[PDB]
């Protein structure tokens, strides 16, 4: 029903400014309506731009993989499996269907890898903690933005020092300066680099604490 | 009809950003509707990702409870109140009837524990008290998190050492040091504490009290 | 019809964020759809969580009264007003109606009472001046929290101790000090209050005043 | 046989006494000798006091959930699920028989509630440190009283705070004082805790070292 599209376009930002709103609504509407490959034509036609659809359709077309389990790149098993004229599938067939199957595979795969966004390099390296920030809450935004902008998990044990490394550069600099120079820091896991920046966050100065200290200093000399 | 179900989740923010939301709208929907096995997937499969959808389904079948009402994780008792396939419940026999309920109820528990986000043991301890931010307040802050990010009720007498652990370690610098100090401090219940707190809160210092004691002081020498 | 009820339900805020949004729109509902003790329970049953509906099911038969006009908590009579079971009154008959009239009111006394959230005994004592606030804006929020957090009306004769006390307690420390230091104070209305508290607040000190007051100082020594 | 009964009862301490081993008796019985309602009238009138049986059966009735898996205190419901006077269940039928499996594990809900002997809360805090008792042999002491006197588990990580503040109010006074001022103290997990007493624990004095430390003064002077 055109109504069910144009409710599904109106009720979510577009792919480019939320790429995961879109991408789980077609990923349920891909179960739940079992598209042909007609439909799934509607669905990126109506819902994606051209150039969000030229993105999908491409990622798409690079996850294919061939019998052995890897990538392939040769155009007719390509074409086989994510075909971008309109294929002979019949879904009255075991065939027909099990193209279908892999079709939408593929299509779901497309949308999440071109919401990846190119691992926004840029958008990681920009989360900065805070001067109110506490090294807990600024880590949790790190791992926010390694979750959305980049391909890596960044709870995977393989990425920690990655992680770490990030946080140590964009800690507060104050913080960034002294896990740096932390003994053993090789040693150091990501909650040792926290508990350590919070020992730096709350064992600080504060305006009470700086009237406190004008106090004593005035009280000295 | 898809416009009830389509409807359902355009209303609602997702599973992930809020369980409480999409949870209570199935739980209502699991009575009014009372959905078959097929109408459960259904709902499931439009509302949930397919990663929110496995939480969920796992913990169903976690919270499958034997006729010694405990909890087995015995395959043949999992699989026939929670079947993870199509089961042969017929709705026209008392038997069918009874599965249905249970699943239901099942499915309902599942989503509560999968929406439970593993003991949000950080979101609590991110419950800091603001500077300007009465005891109180603070307090019902606190409260806040434990609900929803723990299984713990705040107000359980079984929790009050714990909500007090927290609010005293949490509490503004100033005010926790001397809730610390407090003597005979076993003793004293999360009431008690708050107003211990408010003692120091509201008998402390301020920009006008500031100046009067700098024009005190300029008095005095 | 269905989209009658979650059109309901999704316009509106849960009960427990708002009561009077659900119980305004029931209210209503109760009129106009003259909906038997079946509906009542579709309405309640989609518009309320099963914890809602169970403070609102025992807070309406709390409600009922003997043919004396007061309460009974005789299970008969309670019963018979307020049935947790299908009865079988027959909206053919002047019994039929009557009852279904009585259970109605007695529906939205309970959403009445359960939304009353057990007097927010904190939430009105959290009402605190601002130091920007005017002692009239500031005493309008708290009356605004006695309606919406506790069964009393902040504009009863009989209430208005019970108000000046919060409000003398609540208001801005230099204020209420000194609104407690009040000649007669017994004798003061809560617009004697609110006046002398304004007179206290506008004939302070501003950044203007205290630069004003410095040069005045420079010019004295 | 009624030598069963009485066997039963003479080789077990009264329910108040220690309410796991009849609970566990029971629970075996309720299993193996599949008792009817009668039967379990029996079990329960044979083996408990008429003060304890009260409180189980108001602990089994306490224990009902209605469709929605949530507590129900409607009479109708409660008296279906756990019937006070003799129910006309037919066990030849699945209906008979469906209620028998429910009412034997409400049955047993009310006895592992009424056993909880209302949260210990004293036998809890009168477990204290002895003068030679190492700080794991106490710890385990403690973790047993809130076994046996609490609803909580003391290995549940949601009450690590609550146990590791019973430890440390606890703890023999010299340690008690010490824990208190460990720095990070928000950070010391209940093992943390434990090794920390060891320190105080192994580290002290005794009547050899006593001997000792005479000897070093008298040789200094």
């Amino acid at each position: 029903s055109s109504s069910d599209l144009y409710n599904w376009k109106n009720n979510n930002p577009s792919f480019s400014e939320d790429p995961g709103k879109l991408t789980a609504l077609i990923e349920s509407v891909l179960t739940t309506h079992q598209p042909t490959w007609d439909d799934c034509q509607q669905l990126l036609g109506t819902l994606l731009t051209g150039e969000e659809k030229q993105r999908v359709l491409l990622e798409a077309r690079k996850a294919v993989r061939g019998n052995d389990g890897r990538p392939t790149q040769l155009p007719n098993e390509v074409d086989a499996a994510f075909p971008l004229e309109r294929p002979d599938w019949d879904y009255t067939t075991q065939r027909g269907r099990n193209h279908l199957v892999l079709y939408r595979q593929l299509l779901l795969a497309g949308m999440q890898n071109a919401g990846r966004s190119p691992t926004n390099l840029a958008k990681v390296k920009g989360i900065t903690q805070g001067p109110n920030e506490s090294p807990s809450a600024f880590l949790e935004r790190l791992k926010e933005a390694y979750r959305r902008y980049t391909p890596y998990d960044p709870e995977d044990p393989g990425q920690e020092t990655n992680v770490s490394m990030s946080f140590i550069w964009q800690s507060a600099p104050d913080i960034g300066r002294k896990l740096e120079r932390l003994e053993d820091l090789k040693s150091k896991t990501l909650g040792d680099l926290v508990r350590e920046a919070e020992k730096i966050f709350n064992k600080r100065e504060t305006p009470e604490e700086r009237e406190e200290r004008i106090r004593r200093e005035t009280e000295e000399k």
